[PDB]
């Protein structure tokens, strides 16, 4: 007990930590009342069990009681000082021993249960590193083999012991390895649910893993066993698909890819009848069918197996008859003469060459990543897609440089300006369209840039828990795609209407990474929500127009404006970025300015959505009623606390203020209030079309003060 | 009469269903067929693409591939949803009715429909034929053969099985053209059989059939190689390998069938002639009356799985 030299405590642990099993003929041939209370008294407290342990503890003498507590302290501080691999398994030795069976136990199982919820405990913040999630695949692992004994309590208390494990690690659901092994464990049962009980040797082994399984000798068991293990299976495959439907179905893809199987698959191999049944009753919508108002989608399950199936058997065939050359000089030939089967073909070739291997082949890579960027459309990053998925679900210990040449080549785009952050261009207005150059729209085109964003949020929901490095390429890439330059025309990101989906997509995946606190730092996050505050101002600086696109193609828009405003306006996390008042303030007014404007403008997109009231048609019904109350909390506003609104705006851009007005606000003191300020300094906005008339009637009909006036410089405007 | 089922009328789309109720009820034999489900799969795929194609615009006819016809389509949304919903139960009433009497035949056919390149690329999509093809398979399915006599389970594992030894074995023998060889084929089938490795058995018969059904020549001495393989290594796994790899020959090339049955029906012949297995001669066991020498009586019970 902790509390005399510490060195005298010190000592002990190491003693524990090297000290064997307190093991074992009968138990009790082996072996002054206020001691005994005062013992059963501490004793009681320490372990605390249900009443029933209690009354049976209130009946043993002394010696029981001080070797319950002797053993209780020797494995507490075996657990709390060791540093072996199996832990928390040692104490199933304690469950196997015959005489304590026999003796006339729940203390045993009590103590077992501190023990393990003291180890989850010191797990639960260990670290983030690889060898932690192994060893927590191992813990899992372990716990599968030892659902299935032979004893009546050791298979409830692994149940207990893996549903909270399970509870407390959701990670774990989408592995790639517990999957495999309760597919072999299953089928290995299901082998020998009759294989003649009357002969000897019910002893299995299970492949992959050195273990072993013990049943029973009736039918009646061994069906009623193998019945209730089918059901934890289908439990938690249907939690699995429920979060993250891509990873378990690239798992399962790659499963059943396996030569030794196959053979066998003419037999009932009720693994893979499981598998290929699993599949469907918990499989989803696409993209085409994902946002309707009151179908099923299994094509690209069977499209990626059989490509995947065809390309490995031709890729393998190669190696029959370097060759890396003719692959780089096909692919080549296929972008230069601009043929989309060739160049499916040989990426496809190339990423099966390469998923067989055994070097990393750098110019393999390179020359992988650096494919479609010269072939920039939906069919080729459809297949680009495809290949980065089975490359990731194929090979182990490639996702770092991967991301990094992927996010190498996301830099590289967004230099070049192929996309998204392409230049401008301007139309001539029709007051004055009378020349051969007739007005016509010119709206940019970005396909492919709506599907990347949504590969990396996928990508990123996959690696929140588990690694601890790609939060930092994603940061850096988020951080080198933003610019605080709002104004004129610098923005790094075109300010088009129809480029409006993948700026709130980026803008929302950048506020999911913020809010799921894995920075430490408390710098980092102020730059990036200055940043993020900045490129949302940037887009009202221009005069609105309508959208352009069909009737498809405009819902989902909606749908991603709505989510960024409620994600919006659930950012109340201040007071903690350390005189912080001024800060907070500072952050407060911007907010409420960036909600009404996104309330404004999402009520006018979804008026110019359907003319009519069209009750068939209808969205999501929370977003709609907080878009409603903040407008009604809004439009309430005084003469006051709206004039310093105008005079924020033009602290923070004059473009901003001067575009103010566009958006109605049945108010004259906005009006009045721009004139002044545009009347105080006249040269800091030379936009004429819309700002030249809050200067030149200085009065209508008074004609008086000719004075400052200076419209000489001014751009021309319409005749 | 199914490309006839959707015209843009009122009574000939009825008179076309009943004829095509009559024809199907008294020639039951056409629901089996090979031709019939990838024509209304493409005419369903065609219907479903034709859904959401911009009303607005022009040109609303549609060309079938494969059969020259053309498809007319009405002019509101409303009208295209009902017509699609309507013809999207025929299709499951035939497959049910097809998949009740010989699951074999058409699950074969379903198998082969679905390794065609063309349809890969835009399985990305929906590609609804492919979605209906994969989704009606299973609850139409039934017991293997272990479960088939009980009294008080379902079997989906040899479906994947095959699709999958097909495409791979396809994949392999399609590189090999890049760079004859039927001579190393029989070389490596011989030399599996004499060091009776399995493995390599079933990969030689599966590479040997895989080259033999993408070619223009029926090429005897492969088809007789190919019979005569089994009887060589009598079991039952080469017996299920055998008989995967007819299942997928009778399945993949058309005008084969006689060739084949005859060199089948030779080979039945060499084995009854041969008494390999159920013909196999009958022997004697001494009787436990006098039997107190060291021969001992003991069951001596021919074996043929």
């Amino acid at each position: 007990v902790e509390g005399w030299p510490e060195e005298w405590y010190e000592g002990v642990c190491e003693i524990a930590t090297k000290s064997p099993l307190l093991t074992f003929e009968p138990l009790r041939s082996v072996l002054t009342p206020a001691e005994l209370s005062e013992l059963r008294s501490t004793i009681i407290n320490l372990l605390d069990p249900p009443p029933e342990v209690s009354a049976l503890i209130n009946k043993l003498d002394f010696a029981m009681s001080t070797y319950l507590l002797s053993v209780y302290r020797l494995e507490y501080m075996r657990v709390l000082r060791s540093t072996d691999p199996d832990r928390f398994q040692v104490m199933f030795c304690y469950f196997e021993d015959k005489a304590i069976q026999k003796d006339k136990m729940q203390c045993v199982i009590a103590v077992a249960d501190k023990v393990f919820d003291a180890f989850l405990n010191m797990m639960a913040d260990k670290a983030k590193t690889k060898e932690n999630e192994e060893e927590l695949e191992r813990h899992a692992q372990f716990l599968l083999v030892n659902f299935n004994h032979i004893h009546k309590r050791i298979r409830r208390v692994a149940d207990k012991y893996l549903s909270g494990l399970v509870d407390k690690f959701p990670h774990l659901l989408w592995s790639g390895t517990v999957l495999k092994t309760m597919l072999d464990i299953l089928q290995t049962l299901s082998l020998s649910l009759s294989a003649d009980i009357h002969k000897d040797q019910p002893y299995y082994d299970i492949p992959d893993a050195p273990y072993r399984i013990t049943v029973p000798d009736t039918y009646e068991a061994r069906e009623s066993i193998v019945k209730d293990f089918a059901a934890r299976c289908g439990m938690i495959l249907q939690e699995a698909m429920k979060w993250a439907p891509t990873v378990t179905k690239s798992h399962l893809q790659e499963y059943l890819n396996k030569h030794q199987n196959w053979v066998s698959g003419l037999s009932q191999h009720t693994g893979l009848a499981m598998a290929t049944e699993s599949i469907l009753h918990f499989a989803g919508y696409n993209k085409q069918n994902t946002t309707l108002g009151a179908k099923k989608d299994y094509s690209n399950f069977m499209a990626s197996l059989n490509l995947r199936n065809r390309y490995a058997g031709e890729v393998y065939g190669m190696i029959r008859f370097d060759l890396n050359k003719m692959m780089v000089q096909d692919l080549h030939s296929a972008l230069d003469r601009s043929h989309p089967q060739h160049y499916t073909q040989a990426m496809f070739k190339l990423t099966a060459m390469l998923i067989s291997s055994k070097d990393c082949d750098p110019q393999l890579l390179h020359h992988l990543c650096w494919g479609p960027l010269r072939m920039f459309n939906e069919h080729g990053m459809e297949t680009a897609l495809a290949c980065w998925e089975w490359l990731l679900a194929g090979k182990d210990g490639v996702e770092v440089p991967f991301m990094r040449e992927m996010a190498g080549a996301w830099h590289m785009t967004v230099e070049q300006k192929f996309g998204l952050f392409s230049a401008e261009i301007k139309e001539a207005d029709p007051l004055a369209a009378s020349e051969a150059s007739q007005p016509k729209p010119c709206p940019p085109e970005v396909t492919p840039h709506y599907i990347w964003i949504d590969f990396l949020v996928q990508r990123f929901e996959i690696a929140k828990y588990c690694s601890s490095d790609q939060v930092e390429i994603f940061s850096s890439l988020l951080q080198r795609s933003m610019s605080l330059n709002i104004g004129g025309a610098k923005g790094s990101m075109n300010r088009h209407v129809a480029a409006i989906g993948p700026r709130f997509k980026l803008l929302t995946l950048g506020l999911s990474l913020l809010h799921a606190d894995v920075v430490p730092n408390a710098t980092i996050r102020n730059v990036l929500r200055e940043k993020i505050y900045s490129t949302a101002f940037d887009y009202f600086s221009c005069p609105p127009k309508f959208p352009t696109q069909g009737e498809k193609r405009l819902r989902e828009d909606i749908s991603i404006m709505i989510k960024f405003w409620t994600a919006m306006f659930s950012d109340k996390k201040y007071l903690t970025a350390s005189r912080g008042s001024q800060l907070h303030k500072y952050y407060m007014k911007r907010r409420t300015l960036l909600l009404s404007l996104l309330a404004t403008e999402i009520e006018r997109l979804i008026t110019w959505y359907n003319p009519l009231s069209a009750p068939e048609l209808e969205l999501d019904q929370a977003g709609e009623n907080s878009v409603a109350n903040w407008r009604s909390k809004y439009i309430s506003l005084s003469e006051k606390q709206w004039k310093d609104n105008v005079n924020l705006a033009w602290s923070i851009s004059p473009y901003l203020a001067v575009q103010l007005p566009a958006r109605f606000k049945n108010t004259e003191a906005i009006g009045n209030e721009v004139t002044r300020l545009v009347r105080l300094d006249p040269g800091a906005v030379s936009d004429v079309p819309e700002a030249i008339k809050f200067l030149v009637t200085w009065h209508t009909i008074d004609a008086d003060a000719p004075e400052l006036s200076h419209v000489l410089c001014w751009a021309p405007t319409d005749p």
